[PDB]
């Protein structure tokens, strides 16, 4: 039959889908949600052998174990194991495109397992096996007795085995198929996997059981009365002693409690569902469950008989919360959302797809520490403890089927063609049968570029049909069309239309207002975290904030998928597309995260915390208003600190504790400013600091910030007269200046610094010299490749231009001496294929205190791109330990994406000054900085710069962070102007105009002097 | 024209048409249909079936119609006659000026009908005056109704030709069969005789 | 498989639904509505068995030709050729309530034809049958070999035979099973055929 390539069949003998259930005996056993007897892992050691295809596997497997195969942990994925080769493609489909036909040649794993089985389990009930993930599809035998066959590898496929058991030692057989028609729907940008890679479990229920039951919550106009209406559904035998009973539980407290036999109302002319039965319990003044405070209840539902024998129980957490679209707004419990989202994939860089409790308690905590407030299951439905945690936590999340068919021509091929509609059905039905009675689930979506097909009108309908509490969300086609409840564009800019053909992104704001249209839009992607990225982000919240419609997006994305390969030595590095062998391939376009797999934070986390904080600040004189974005808590775990400061050095603080309610405002009176008594900029800083621990956060935790300059006092004191006179030394080839111990040299063929001596020691490995390029960024390169460019990317016109091949001419060089200095003056023009595309003008001032001033102009010929940078650049020849500087800080940060760091003084060590991005490229800058430390080495004036031991050279000609080696001594780099780095998207240029290098001819100067 | 999915039997009626397992059987009866009669001029409506109650199965459908061809209204009697699986108000057997007022799924007489609150779609009856046997009394009252309400456009007779089958005596003679005839039970009699023609086309 | 009680398998192997079609090879004919010789008709005096379940039919049916079997025309509905009973119920069903499931002893028609095809239809093209009606459901064979299924009584099943069929006689047989899931979704007040 080859059941795996017919879309007709996505499934043999398959149970219905359902919500979670545990077949507790003890109803306080499931009030508290402790572990059931009646529900067991089969997670552990299985037995496991790879065959090229199904036609390989030996019939003898099914009888009994093959003595080639290995002991392997279940879940996994076999690629994880070294089995095959996991692949990296992001659109292009791994396979030819055939539908519904899979290569010849599909790996097959080949799992099994010898258990035992208690004879109390077969003696009375059904006991069902239940595969939660199996990717991509499935038969299953027991006993070397055929029993089913599954497709989905997203939701769970469970299977009936209470005839193919026996007491004692049993087997099962699972064949696993690589590929096969359900692949056409798993076309998601992630690595290609497959195996069992979620739990493996047993379930035991009675023979008269809970099939089924939802809950719903509605509400009065003012939410302080609730209705919780809870239908049940049965199968097993019918008899008039049957009875269930709802109760209602906050804490030890029983709320409400509501018994009834089976019998539902009349539904139609043939009467009503005599297997059914809706409890509705009333509920004062309920506590409500949202993101900021996750309030639940616990709700268990008891199967039993009229004198009081339990057959047996289920249950769940509720939340008490009300979702709905009103006047083009998304509300909860009646207050606009302002979505701080974020899509994360499962991915761990050891275990592949598989998923655990640890890592996702830490994304969690992540998430929250850094203001995230809700998550889009990015594409499929997830791992079920996800969703337990979300609702307990506290996060929205929008749970989206595993439909994606991102690699067909035209897009919607399958998805608008009814010969499909079955299997997609199946993926958006089983997702709202299972996950429907969670609190966090408050948005659904039909899955991820797809198009746009009459299939997903139908699946829009049914859902809306069935659930009415939820919107139904669906970016394909256009993000706007009749599918969805809500405009939610993929890469959408703020104020920059792209007006593609039939599929246009526009302008958000102007999305918005287009004729005819009022729903609310909320991105379901926006601002790609690939590499050195997010420049732009705080564009976005300043939208978000002032259009009501614009309720906020889901950042792309939270953790990069890269993979842990190990060198020769057994070092471990982060690997990306085409390092497994694998090819086609998208190399690094699978890391997209604010952290690395491992959990650490790139830069961008940061201003992404900041941006997307909960309380918003303004200062009037020694005023500091400071508003509550919250929409139902009051600031009771927060205190206000505030700092002042004088070029960094600190002058006065304070502490005031905040009290302001949801979307309140709170004014603080600064106690007067004593004067200071220097010049320098006055700054003030202030923090909102939560005190206590919480779920998700330590005492200290910091979750708000901002600055403003306060009063500067400019310095017109004079400096002093020197000491001593430099002396010029005049030579053919060099202008040299001593003064003291120190000694300048300026080659007059080269005209530039080509070293500097302190006592007998150089201070230089390279001279110092203009530098207009970077090492291009991920966003820089965009699709481009050598094997096919992509003119319109930013490294590409650069290349084009002779930006990284471009060498100084001289123009001039001069030295003449002044009453207390020396002045060395020189011009250079950087020239390609004859054009001069920079000229370069300068003058070195070197006077009787050892500070050497220079000033630098430079023009940039108006037709050429316009630069990466405007700086200068040496090598120099000693390392030390720390870097300090007075500027913006702590962490990287570049002009498009500086708003989360703050002017004061900073010191690091010197690797924190480098930023490991898997994809090396420009990076570690640090803008807005005045003062540079370095060894005995002190550079001033108002310049943006990077410092490490790695060139621009060696990092624009290394693909794979692992490989770069230190090079000698330590490479500067100071700009007196530097590129905005995009991010809106990281294929196609996404720096916005004000971020770029247009301005013609740029000044900027700076002193460097010994320390 | 009509899709050939009627679940009348199912108790409550709509227990397969709410249920996901089978939308994909009801699916296809639905699609195979739009997809072979399409370019007939003379369909001019589309319906979901039949007495199959009114079940998730059927906003699915009504939706994917309504999508793939614009051209043509879609209506479905099933759970009530004015569900949001219809854009027609189609109920059969409503009576002109009597409620029938069944619990969860009434009948209302027709004139009334049209104007409960918020209601605004046209109504033509799907099945109307049952000619089973001498019959058809009572046929003008609904013309009347027809011809002086806007909304009320009519309706479709129930039904055009019986459904006897000729059986043949001792004799070899010919004769008129209906429900049980053929040994089959249970049976419904002649409740398979409702039309205004006898199964030869000689009218009634 | 049992593909007749699940309601997860409608059809194995049939092409899809479209307009009707004709193949013509000359416009005007095409123009004028004109009988197509690339459009013909298998109807007339077929082969038929019947037996109380598909388990009682003979595997020998596959390959030849029944010696019991009887010459009927076709289309037609076996119970008005005596075969069994028709029934009229109205709503009750005249099965037994347990979706998916079907009675055991399920009237099974067991039809063939032995026809001609020219090669000049094999040597470049598609050949499709038609069966635009089969009630309820049926299994195909063609020259022996298992071709596909289908289910809803009242709408074409298609099937492509280019690979089945040999130039001059070929054979034909189709199960054709009185109750299937698909009964499930067929309780109209009529006779039951
Ligand atoms: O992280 C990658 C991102 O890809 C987007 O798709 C881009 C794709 O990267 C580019 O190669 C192709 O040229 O354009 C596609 C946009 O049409 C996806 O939209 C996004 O979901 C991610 O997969
Ligand atoms: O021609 C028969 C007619 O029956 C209607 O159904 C009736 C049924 O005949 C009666 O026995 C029962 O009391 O009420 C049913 C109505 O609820 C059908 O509605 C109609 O379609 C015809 O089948
Ligand atoms: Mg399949
Ligand atoms: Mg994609
Ligand atoms: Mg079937
Ligand atoms: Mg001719
Ligand atoms: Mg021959
Ligand atoms: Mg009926
Ligand atoms: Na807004
Ligand atoms: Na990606
Ligand atoms: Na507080
Ligand atoms: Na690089
Ligand atoms: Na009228
Ligand atoms: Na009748």
């Amino acid at each position: 039959r080859r059941d795996w390539e017919n879309p007709g069949v996505t499934q043999l003998n398959r149970l219905a889908a359902h919500p979670p259930f545990a077949s507790w005996r003890n109803s306080e056993e499931a009030r508290t949600d402790r572990p059931s007897q009646q529900l067991r892992s089969l997670n552990g050691e299985w037995r496991f052998a790879w065959f090229p295809a199904p036609e390989a596997v030996p019939e003898s497997w099914l009888e009994c174990d093959l003595p080639e195969a290995d002991t392997v942990v279940v879940p996994s994925n076999w690629q994880m194991h070294g089995y095959d080769a996991p692949i990296y493609t992001n659109v292009t489909y791994p396979i030819t495109v055939n539908p519904p036909f899979v290569p010849t040649e599909n790996p097959t794993g080949c799992y099994s397992l010898t258990f035992n089985v208690d004879e109390s389990w077969l003696q009375e009930g059904q006991t069902r096996i239940i595969f939660d993930g199996v990717n991509s599809a499935f038969h299953l035998w027991c006993n070397g007795r055929w029993v089913g066959y599954g497709q989905d590898s997203r939701l769970p496929s469970e299977f009936d085995l209470s005839a193919f058991l026996r007491a004692g030692e049993n087997r099962l057989a699972v064949m696993v198929l690589r590929w096969s028609d359900g692949s056409y729907l798993e076309d998601q940008d992630m690595w290609r996997m497959s195996g069992i890679f979620r739990d493996v479990s047993l379930l035991h229920k009675p023979t008269t059981q809970i099939s089924d039951f939802h809950v719903a919550t509605r509400f009065n106009d003012d939410f302080s009365r609730a209705v919780l209406e809870a239908e049940v559904q049965m199968c097993g035998e019918l008899r008039d002693y049957l009875r269930v009973t709802v109760s209602l539980w906050q804490g030890e407290t029983q709320v409400a409690s509501g018994t009834a036999p089976f019998g539902g109302e009349i539904i139609d002319e043939r009467g009503g569902y005599a297997d059914r039965v809706t409890l509705r319990l009333n509920v004062e003044n309920p506590k409500l469950w949202s993101a900021e405070i996750p309030n639940l209840y616990r709700a268990v539902v008891e199967l039993h008989t009229a004198d009081g024998t339990l057959i047996e129980a289920e249950a769940c957490d509720v939340g008490f919360r009300e979702v709905r679209i009103e006047n083009g707004l998304l509300l909860l419990n009646g207050k606009p959302l302002l979505i701080r989202g974020v899509n994360r994939h499962e991915h761990h860089p050891l275990h592949g797809q598989v998923m655990d409790e640890q890592t996702m308690v830490q994304d969690i905590l992540l998430m929250k520490q850094n203001n995230f407030n809700a998550v889009r299951c990015s594409h499929y439905p997830n791992h079920p403890l996800w969703y337990t945690l979300c609702d307990r936590y506290g996060l929205y999340v929008v749970d989206e089927a595993n439909i994606e068919t991102h690699g067909m021509v035209p897009m919607n091929r399958l998805t608008d063609d009814p010969r499909w509609l079955p299997a997609m059905s199946e993926r958006v039905t089983r997702m709202v049968q299972r996950d429907r009675n969670h609190p966090s689930v408050i948005i659904w979506s039909l899955g991820n570029e797809s198009g746009h097909g009459a299939n997903h009108d139908a699946l829009y309908r049914w859902i809306k049909s069935v659930d009415p509490s939820r919107p139904v969300q669906y970016e394909g086609g256009g993000a706007d069309t009749t599918a969805t409840d809500i405009i939610c564009p993929m890469y959408a800019r703020v104020d920059e239309d792209q007006p593609f053909p039939a599929v246009p992104k526009w302008s958000i704001k102007k999305w918005l207002s287009l004729p005819g249209e009022t729903r609310p839009l909320i991105l379901c992607q926006y601002a790609h975290a690939m590499g050195n990225s997010l420049g732009g982000f705080a564009k976005y919240w300043q939208a978000f904030r002032q259009y009501p419609r614009l309720q906020g997006g889901f950042v792309w994305d939270w953790v990069d998928q890269s993979l842990i390969k190990y060198d020769e030595n057994g070092n471990p590095w982060s690997a990306y597309g085409g390092d497994f062998g694998d090819t086609p391939n998208d190399r690094q376009f699978c890391m997209n995260g604010l952290v690395f797999a491992d959990r650490t934070p790139h830069p961008a986390l940061t201003e992404a915390k900041h941006q997307q904080q909960f309380f918003q600040f303004r200062l009037s004189g020694q005023t500091i208003e400071v508003t509550s974005e919250y929409l139902f808590r009051h600031s009771d775990n927060e205190l206000l600190h505030w700092m002042v400061a004088l070029d960094g050095k600190p002058l006065a603080s304070g502490e005031v504790p905040l009290d302001v309610a949801p979307q309140g405002k709170q004014l603080i009176e600064l106690p007067e400013l004593p004067q200071p008594e220097s010049a320098g900029q006055l700054w003030l800083t202030v923090r909102v600091v939560q005190p206590n621990a919480t779920a998700w956060s330590e005492a200290g935790h910091i979750s708000a910030w901002q600055q403003w300059r306060l009063a500067e006092n400019l310095s017109v004191t004079l400096p002093a007269a020197s000491h001593a006179i430099p002396h010029l030394t005049t030579s053919e080839m060099d202008f040299c200046i001593e003064l003291g111990n120190k000694r300048w040299q300026f080659n007059r063929q080269s005209g530039f610094l080509s070293q500097m001596w302190i006592g007998d020691k150089k201070q230089l490995l390279t001279p110092l010299r203009d530098q207009f390029t970077r090492a291009p960024l991920d966003n820089d390169i965009g699709v481009s490749e050598a094997t096919r460019i992509d003119p319109n990317a930013w490294v590409e016109r650069w290349k084009a231009a002779g930006h990284y091949q471009a060498e100084a001419a001289l123009l001039q060089c001069t030295a003449d001496t002044l009453a207390d200095a020396v002045l060395i003056t020189t011009a250079h023009a950087w020239q390609h294929q004859g054009k001069t595309l920079f000229i370069s003008r300068k003058t070195y001032r070197i006077d009787g205190s050892g500070q050497m001033a220079i000033t630098v102009d430079v023009e940039v010929a108006s037709d050429t791109p316009h630069p990466a940078r405007i700086g200068l650049n040496c090598q120099l020849a000693q390392v030390a330990e720390r870097v300090n500087w007075l500027g913006l800080g702590p962490q990287e940060n570049y002009p498009d994406r500086l708003t989360a760091a703050c002017f004061d003084r900073w010191d690091l060590p010197l690797s924190d000054m480098y930023t490991p991005y898997v994809f090396p490229s420009e990076n570690g800058l640090r803008c807005g900085t005045r003062e540079l430390n370095y060894g005995p080495h002190q550079w001033r004036g108002d310049f943006q710069f990077n410092i490490s031991r790695y060139s621009q050279q060696q990092l624009m000609e290394t693909s794979h962070r692992h490989l770069l080696h230190a090079e000698e001594g330590t490479w500067l780099n100071i700009d007196g102007f530097h590129m905005g780095i995009g991010g809106d998207d990281s294929w196609s240029p996404s720096v916005s105009a004000e971020f770029q290098l247009s301005a013609g001819r740029y000044h900027y100067q700076l002193v460097w002097c010994q320390k």
